[PDB]
């Protein structure tokens, strides 16, 4: 009868059936058609601002992590014993609750204290205090970047080396838009200072110091005034989206020349600051060091701001930025103060399960030890070969498509073919994490965890992570180093390494299974593969050559044509109105890169699917579904995107998110697909089938 | 090919496949075989002590309730407008948080205050205070039963009338076993007094009274000492399991004669107490009123206890018992004190979503308004006919089986056939809730909800619910009155009304669907129907005749044989060792009624299924499953029971739970089923197929 009746097909079919809304016309709204069933069943948990298929797979991944982390085993190597020990220190709330805020109080003097919670700060600290030393201590010891973000990273123009970088810092609130403190941000800004005041009060109460509410509010509203200024000086994301423009290499004496700063009446020294950081790792810095400035405008605007604030005003903000990230690792009363602030930002009334947060904390700090446990428990490493072949098919489809693009000249097509061939793929997990105990053990050698000392553990992890990073400066970028752990539900592209990464976490249904129909595999992981590859050729990635160097490989015409073809997508998405954000329009510019990758990716995936049919023929149909495989490809593509958002998340996320909302990632992509309209027999100018169709890749 | 390939079959098959563990031998452990897949995926949420298929359907039911309750609609009748208004008052935490504890402080004088949180209680209250008035006010106004449980209910020996009843009261902690306060109960007992002290402190703090921690601990440990005594005086559940023995009718002067009480040096008056309660509803009580005493031993043991405590000692416990149930309806700080106590009893680190608790609160107080919304949104009332026919088939199978039972004499089989024919069934929802707006509106007429006054709302609901109940005394039991709302995931048997109830909430997959295979329907809802019917013939129900009267219809021999046949199940279950409770054995006596119902129910369901095959033939097989329908019947029966428990829940629940743990409800029942062993080709004496098989029905 030409219908698949296997256990696998039945499982696939029930999933597709349950999620879709067959009472909707696919040519009217494919999001509702493909996801309407998912939406009616699912509700956003109280722990989340949004919920989708990512969150489902992530929640399930965490259950695997709990299972592998919770039980000590006889044959466990030291790296595995350390992850489990770290897990045990995290889940012991009784041990944590006992210490109160004592571990923060001990750490405080090492970061020049917190003026608001310190008595006679000027006499105790303000004597040996310098901006150079204060910022440097927070950076080198704890990896916390305030006022000035100094980091060691790959040189965009020489991908084999590391170089010192200077950029604008992250802010306490989610984005620079919050600092307006009116309308949708009023509550958050109020809750932000309220959180500062609450934390200040708890520390003083513990240290038995007099509490003046008037003074706490005065010192804390001044931190907010200082941060509001810093936030206004930061460049907007649209002013940072061009990598050629962002790159500004100069000497440390040149930085010292042009970017002068006066903190506490006395001028700031860029050479002392850098050595204060680099001495931590026994690295000498000359007055002739090359440094990439990502934010020259920000440093220029920073000078008139910093002259207006005292040592106390600055240290109050600097210490707060570190403290706010530590409160959750302390007792109940400290935790309760962050929960209230979280509730104000995200409209979430509950924190995630402690075991879940802990499994995630361990996975993030020990990605190789946890990744090994994950793959041994949940990933069939045999399926690395199936994906290896799919990546090969999609890479080939990208190269073949170059011929069919009219907007590029033969010379640009040649260089793009060069970049596409040089893409290195990373599938599942690095083989070494399973086969090489010595290398695994040695990565965590300097880490010694105590089961009753969670805070000591987290502070050690902050020190280790940052020491590793600073050490890399004089070193060459390691080729065999993975940009992601195995136990991650995501996929990535590195412009600097010209690499696509597919962690084991994403190589599972609905995206992939060597036992699921090929239409579902091409529709899911096949689109993800094209998405990641297309990232090497988007408004940001096209600026990097085959070796990951930031060099122009485009002719003046081909590049003007790229911008021309892209502009169609800018207006198409910028014309979408988001009902969860109150009908507010999408930012077509902020989301361009992702929209090019989505549109390029779905296109490349379907072609590869057609090519698979040419070579192998039609697959057996799925039972209980009155759809062919051409249609099932698009339905599975849309179902990987089933998701929803809180109206309060949407009103804010619309301005800064780089990915389009899920309904629009589905709508936008299929509106540009003639093959979608063919498979679904969409009448010309039906919502899903507009006459005009944007196309880049 | 004889295989069903419909959308419905595919959905059923994927559910069966996903939940089972096909790598387990069904004759070794059918729980693992049928549920192993369910267990690997699912984890107990932080809000729960246990999790199973009940919790899944309940969570999903709540999503329906949220959807129907949240949006006001134009065509809404007043009863519906009231449920939505009540819902809105419940979900407004800002309105709730604003009032602090003020609504409790206003209510307090009406219940003779709380001595520990009152200044000069003796001068302010102890002048007009009597046990008779204090207990009566808490009972009649708020429905709270302390020291003595006086209630109006159906007369076990005349099911058409209501009569006053006297029983032992409920305790503050989950059961009388907690009051040992050692071992597994130490933490709970400590957390219980800690909760009392915390609530006492918050009230004093609000009223601006001096806080002496030494005195709070002294007064509260005395409440615990008083409750420990009360708990010890209460009869054990094994001493209350025989309804003929529990029934003791006597006159109110006779109660006053034998059960004398001396509270605060002066003797207690059973006539003043009763009138103090019954005057609330304008009902006069004579000194010659007939009253059913369920706890004569408890009242006898109560006298030496109550003479040892003062007016203050008693009112401290009495008020606490009401206050502990109110704290969750107050602000953050009041809520936080209960959360800590909850965390100590249940090892739960988070409270359920506010919307969920609210939807449940509205459903419980307005079951007819919410039931109407539920069925209109989620239940196909056409499927009432399908279930009507299934109940008819199972009732017929029960009657036919009576012939085949060797342990009963023809005379008892005749009376059991009489009872079985007189069972009235209640399916889905009462038709009136949808078709009769006037009757619906009139049920809630005396209720007027204010959207900003949640507390006022809950206190009004306590008053209404209790006034209705007391009013029923001189009235006849209403025949057409349903024992459950429609929006409930459970099924019930009433001995007093001789009725089986199947709310719409249980008439959904995995139990039932007019579109799911008949083997799955008989295995699910068919077993539930037999379970409920068999309840009319268990160790408790067999004591009630066809009219719901507590009369002996058994011959001396047939009744001695019932106990003999039952004893097999007592030892079989009492020999099961529960791994989650540390290998502790099940209580074969506490769980007997449920085990008879489970064993009787599965048996009746399979026979009816066989009868269906005789009349209609073999159904088409399910795809992706290498099982026939005989086997699918048992797999679905076991899958309705997929569930798990927290070790901390199990160690306590094993001593008092009346239902066996889910694995044992599956294991115990199939060990007694020769048809299970036939369908699965189980070798004699394999774990699932013991040689000896217990049988009652
Ligand atoms: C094709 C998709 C599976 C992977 C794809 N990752 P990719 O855009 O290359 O990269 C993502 O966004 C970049 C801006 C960040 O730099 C990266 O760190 C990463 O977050 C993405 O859309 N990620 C989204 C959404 C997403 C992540 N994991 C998922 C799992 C299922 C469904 C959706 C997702 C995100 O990271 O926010
Ligand atoms: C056959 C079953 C669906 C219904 C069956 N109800 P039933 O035992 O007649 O009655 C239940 O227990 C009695 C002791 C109480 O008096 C009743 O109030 C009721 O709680 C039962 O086992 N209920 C269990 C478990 C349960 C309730 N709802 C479920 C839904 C799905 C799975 C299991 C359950 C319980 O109430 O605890
Ligand atoms: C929690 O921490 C305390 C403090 O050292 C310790 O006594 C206890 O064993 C810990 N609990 C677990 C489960 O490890
Ligand atoms: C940097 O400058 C300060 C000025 O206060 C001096 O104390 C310090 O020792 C210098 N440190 C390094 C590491 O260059
Ligand atoms: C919407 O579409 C038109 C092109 O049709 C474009 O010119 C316009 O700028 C777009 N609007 C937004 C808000 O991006
Ligand atoms: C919450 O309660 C306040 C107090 O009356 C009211 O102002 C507000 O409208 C309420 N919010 C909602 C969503 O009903
Ligand atoms: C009951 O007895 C008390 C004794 O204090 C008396 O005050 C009261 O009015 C009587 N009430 C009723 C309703 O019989
Ligand atoms: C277990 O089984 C035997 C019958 O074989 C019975 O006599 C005994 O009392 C049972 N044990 C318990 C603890 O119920
Ligand atoms: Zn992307
Ligand atoms: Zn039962």
């Amino acid at each position: 009868d030409g219908i698949c009746k296997s256990s696998d097909c039945i499982k696939s079919a029930a999933r597709l059936i349950q999620n879709m809304d067959a009472t909707t016309e696919p040519c009217t709204d494919f999001f509702k058609y493909a996801c309407g069933g998912w939406l009616k069943r699912n509700v956003i948990p109280e722990t989340s601002s949004r919920y989708g298929n990512f969150d489902i797979l992530r929640d399930e991944l965490e259950v695997v992590l709990k299972d592998v982390l919770q039980e000590p085993k006889t044959e466990d190597i030291v790296a595995v014993q350390k992850a489990k020990a770290l897990y045990r220190s995290c889940i012991n709330e009784s041990a944590i609750d006992s210490r109160g805020g004592e571990p923060l109080l001990k750490l405080l003097p090492d970061i020049y204290g917190w003026p608001v919670a310190t008595e006679n700060w000027e006499q105790k600290y303000g004597a040996s205090w310098t901006a150079e030393k204060a910022i440097a201590q927070l950076n080198s010891k704890y990896g916390k970047k305030v006022l000035i973000n100094l980091f060691v990273g790959t040189d965009d123009k020489n991908s084999v080396n590391h170089v010192i970088h200077i950029d604008q810092p992250r802010l306490g609130l989610p984005s620079r838009d919050y600092y307006e403190c009116t309308g949708i941000y009023k509550e958050a800004c109020t809750a932000y200072v309220d959180f500062m005041i609450s934390v200040a009060r708890l520390i003083r109460q513990e240290e038995r110091l007099p509490i003046d509410e008037n003074q706490l509010a005065l010192e804390m509203n001044k931190v907010m005034e200082l941060e509001k200024e810093i936030a206004n000086a930061t460049a907007k994301p649209e002013d940072r989206n061009d990598p050629m423009l962002l790159y500004n290499k100069m000497t440390l004496a040149q930085i010292q020349n042009n970017f002068s700063l006066e903190i506490n009446g006395k001028p700031f020294s860029w050479l002392n600051f850098t050595n204060e950081i680099m001495s931590t790792v026994n690295i000498s810095i000359t007055n002739e060091e090359d440094v990439v400035v990502y934010a020259p405008e920000y440093l220029t605007k920073l000078k008139p701001i910093l002259t207006k604030y005292s040592a106390r005003d600055l240290q109050n903000l600097m210490s707060w930025r570190f403290i706010m990230d530590l409160v959750s690792s302390l007792s109940r009363t400290y935790k309760e103060s962050r929960n209230a602030f979280r509730k104000a930002l995200y409209v979430t009334t509950s924190e995630t399960a402690t075991w879940r947060r802990c499994a995630n904390y361990v996975n993030g700090n020990m990605e190789n030890a946890v990744g090994r446990l994950y793959v041994e428990a949940a990933f069939a490493g045999e399926s690395k070969h199936v994906v290896e072949d799919l990546i090969a098919q999609i890479r080939e489809v990208f190269i073949q498509t170059l011929d069919d693009l009219t907007w590029m000249d033969a010379e640009t097509k040649k260089r793009a073919e060069e970049k596409a061939l040089a893409i290195k793929e990373r599938i599942g997990y690095p083989d070494d994490i399973v086969s090489n105990d010595n290398k695994l053990n040695n990565e965590y050698l300097e880490l010694n965890y105590k089961e009753d000392e969670y805070f000591e553990n987290i502070i050690q992890n902050l020190k280790f992570s940052q020491s590793k990073q600073l050490k890399k400066l004089r070193e060459k970028v390691d080729k065999d180093e993975w940009i992601s752990g195995a136990a991650v539900v995501n996929a990535f592209y590195s412009s600097g390494r010209n690499q696509i990464v597919f962690p084991a976490g994403i190589l599972q249904p609905p995206f992939f299974s060597a036992q699921q129909s090929n239409s579902l595999n091409y529709g899911g992981i096949g689109m993800v593969i094209g998405h990641e590859i297309t990232h090497g050729f988007d408004d940001n990635g096209r600026n990097f050559n085959k070796d990951g160097d930031l060099v122009d490989w485009w002719t003046q015409q081909s590049a003007s044509n790229f911008k021309e073809q892209s502009q169609c997508m800018v207006y198409q998405y910028g014309n979408f109105s988001w009902d969860l954000a109150g009908g507010q329009h999408l930012n077509g510019i902020n989301t361009l890169g992702e929209n090019i990758a989505d549109n390029g990716g779905l296109g490349q995936a379907y072609r590869a699917y057609q090519n698979y049919i040419k070579k192998n023929g039609e697959e057996k149909l799925l039972p209980g579904l009155d759809l062919n495989h051409k249609q099932l490809f698009f339905l599975n593509f849309a179902q990987v995107w089933c998701g929803t958002y809180r109206p309060e998340y949407a009103v804010n996320s619309i301005k800064t998110d780089v990915h389009s909302p899920k309904n629009f990632r589905i709508i936008g992509t299929l509106q540009n697909s003639a093959e979608f309209s063919e498979a679904f027999h969409c009448r010309k100018n039906s919502y899903m089938n507009p006459e005009k169709k944007c196309r880049v890749w």
